[PDB]
């Protein structure tokens, strides 16, 4: 395939009901945004926009949205498991890394800066793996006295700065992972990463099914940019898919239940076709479908 | 010890923030219930009462309070693990049963009827274990059989104990279980005289509150509800975390209990129910401020 694949991830019960809440919150704003169509007022746009934002955060981790109860330290032994237990995306990642760590490889991961970076690091501390950041920050200053075949490099999707922090790697990235949808693989800094020695490193994007993640990714290759049609299809989908949020299809489940061993072949020959189906398409929902969806809320 | 022990259980992140929400919901009602003390209006009482109820449900499982996303089928292979992953109480139970299932034993479990029963059954399907209910309902070679009884009236004449052996242990899932009642006293004495009681309790949760103040104010006293509500609200921050001492036992998947499982006469290996402070109208205010 295209060297640009998706890796669907589930959603914890908490992640689901969080999203469900986020939607209930913008309930009226949603109906508005779809009623007076095209006219569209700025307040309402910002509402749709931030409802989308908060949905995106929760999709990769609840802590990105709610500090409450976040461990004061992310270093303690138990944290990695706890983080994974609360974000299907993190759980998939961890599963993934449990495989790639066996190999001698440098693997790149791009995600939005800030708390996402920290949580990403914290999650990775549960893996037999070297960790390099490129923002001069970290939660473990100290370096691994250990000997790991696999090193994981954590890059910001929003500007890197390779002159103060260069790639001391001395080897190609065998794979680049998109954690958020904040990642624009077209940008130069990310294009630099992919070509670090075929010409391009495989991209694999972690996406929660039927989540905002799914919406942004699919409509993105069909309406682009900040079109009215993008936001309309994306918001309508997020809201309507809210019920099937983050459940893998029956076909796909065993692969994930099997802790993703299904991917070993492709991991060893990154030239072989991506073993998983292409990003499932999403319907273009109508102002009608959103109303019908939001009703089952109303009593 | 007394043949009546507690088994603390943790709380999932979701169970925590749910409780936290439940509290925020009754925020004003709480301040009211503590301000105009003793006077107490009926609406507010019902508020305190149901805030307590909803907290209790969440403590044993979030699905008891929010249908949203509950699998339409509880039989599929993955359900047991999913349920446990979302209630520290269920996770402890499963851990427990993973031990007791190795033995030739009949183990009794009492919990509130209804969805609790179903979820209990679903959770148990992940265990090498026979399951008997006594409500004629259900959603579906083992040494271990687990008997699920309602805490709220049983009916042993339409559904008798075909067991033919003593219950080596009786487990309280909810706080809905009154071991003093006759039907439960019948169960404990089914062949020493009484089966050991072990009660699953989420630390610093309403569960903890009800159980401890219960042996200190009883019944539906003003002082019970006052100490219980104040505690639930204030402990909200330390909700469902085991003390450093206790953690390894649980991390070790509870093997620490094997000795007691084999000789139910040995003293309960875990500390007695940790006491809770009697909090003041003052402490609840300070707690709710933040």
């Amino acid at each position: 395939t295209s060297g640009d694949y998706w890796l669907p991830t589930t959603m914890s019960l908490y992640q689901k009901e969080l999203t469900d809440q986020i939607v209930s919150l913008h309930y009226s704003d949603i109906l508005r945004y779809f009623e007076t169509s095209h006219y569209k007022e700025d307040v309402i746009l910002e509402s749709m926009k931030t409802m989308c934002l908060n949905g995106s955060l929760v999709a990769t981790h609840p802590y990105l949205l709610i500090d409450h109860y976040m461990p004061k330290s992310l270093i303690t032994r138990d944290v990695p498991a706890h983080l994974a237990e609360n974000s299907g995306k993190f759980s998939v990642l961890r599963d993934l890394i449990n495989l790639v760590q066996e190999y001698e490889t440098e693997t790149a991961i791009v995600c939005r800066p800030g708390r996402t970076m920290d949580l990403l690091e914290a999650l990775l501390l549960g893996n037999k793996v070297h960790i390099k950041r490129y923002d001069g920050h970290s939660i473990k200053s100290a370096a691994a006295a250990n000997d790991f075949s696999c090193t994981v490099h954590l890059f910001s999707s929003e500007g890197i700065n390779f002159t103060k922090y260069p790639i001391k790697s001395k080897a190609r990235f065998d794979m680049l992972i998109c954690l958020d949808t904040t990642v624009d693989t077209s940008q130069k800094d990310i294009q630099y990463l992919l070509q670090y020695k075929e010409r391009y490193a495989p991209i694999v994007r972690l996406v929660a099914i039927n989540s905002i993640d799914h919406c942004r990714l699919f409509f993105g290759k069909k309406f682009d940019k900040n079109s009215r049609e993008y936001l309309e299809n994306v918001t309508a989908a997020m809201v309507i898919l809210r019920d099937r949020l983050g459940t893998l299809p029956p076909d796909l489940r065993p692969i994930y239940s099997q802790k993703l061993h299904y991917l070993v072949e492709w991991l060893e020959n990154p030239t072989v076709p991506w073993p998983l189906p292409d990003i499932y398409p999403l319907k273009q929902y109508t102002s009608m479908d959103v109303e019908r969806s939001l009703l089952t809320e109303v009593h």
